């Protein structure tokens, strides 16, 4: 879901082919084979501040 500002504008073509591959490759994925290594670092940075603070651990 892209915010133009003159952008899709000038690729109103190759802009509207991938937009389709998009709305195809997430809708299946959602934070799959896209993060992995970025799911790892999320509990990680987060249990981090977790163990610390909130009420203690």
């Amino acid at each position: 879901t892209p915010d133009v500002s003159s952008a899709l504008d000038k690729l109103k073509e190759f802009g509207n082919t991938l937009e389709d591959k998009a709305r195809e490759l997430i809708s299946r994925i959602k934070q799959s084979e896209l993060s992995a290594k970025m799911r790892e670092w999320f509990s990680e940075t987060f249990q981090k501040v977790k163990e610390k603070l909130k009420i203690d651990s």
